[PDB]
């Protein structure tokens, strides 16, 4: 199941993906309780976290999931959908592709599109709005729906 992108594979990928980097790079042993977590949560850790999880392999481990595996942009569409509620896989990455990969301007756009739909203003009013707010959509969202 390892083919698969890293931001679905489950908790068990995850060992599986361990078993598999030790046994591929001759890695010292990586209990299989290093990272109790899924892909998305591996994609979160820093390399840091990664050395103090795994003094022997993290950095190793890090750089293989990260810019090998695709998790530097999975990385960043998870943080686009953890920035706005609703927003897919697909649309995120739909939004990052159109900056260039520039996660502050995804958000923003995101933000505004959603603004845009709680009420019946403009799209430059969203824009105005959201921005005198400091680009808290929850604060803006409060405003408009309180007319």
């Amino acid at each position: 199941h390892l083919r698969l992108q890293p931001i679905y594979w489950s908790r068990d990928d995850v060992a599986q993906w361990l078993k598999w980097a030790e046994n591929e790079f001759s890695l010292s042993p990586i209990d299989s309780n290093t990272f109790e977590m899924n892909g998305k949560a591996l994609l979160l850790l820093t390399k840091e976290d990664f050395r103090y999880r795994s003094p022997h392999s993290g950095d190793e481990l890090y750089e293989l999931l990260q810019h090998i595996l695709g998790g530097e942009l999975q990385r960043k569409i998870m943080e686009v959908e953890l920035s706005v509620h609703g927003v897919t896989h697909q649309e995120a990455q739909t939004a990052l592709g159109a900056t260039g990969g520039d996660v502050v301007s995804a958000i923003r756009n995101l933000k505004v599109d959603q603004l845009f739909h709680l009420s019946s203003r403009s799209r430059a009013d969203a824009w105005r709005i959201l921005e005198h707010y400091q680009w808290d959509l929850s604060a803006a969202s409060r405003y408009v729906l309180a007319r």
